[PDB]
């Protein structure tokens, strides 16, 4: 007269996220070296009175 | 005379959207030295009257 019969359910204990990016680290240095010439000429005239 | 037959249909709650973007910040730092060592020479002539 009675049934034969299965009742389950579940239940939650913890939930655990994450996350998604992307970082980065970058270094750098520079060495530089740079020399330079010159040749000027001029020319002056002048009247005083 | 009668049929055995199911008739069934869908309805909507809700309706959620989400978009794709790639966002992205950078801070940075900058740290330098220049030198320079330096030689002149001129020459100089002139007639007056």
């Amino acid at each position: 007269l009675v049934a034969a019969y299965p009742i389950v359910g579940v239940g939650m204990e913890k939930l655990i996220i994450s996350t998604n990016e992307h970082a980065s680290t970058d270094q750098g240095k520079t060495v530089s070296r740079a020399t330079t010439n010159s040749k000027t000429e001029s020319n002056t005239a002048g009247v005083s009175v």
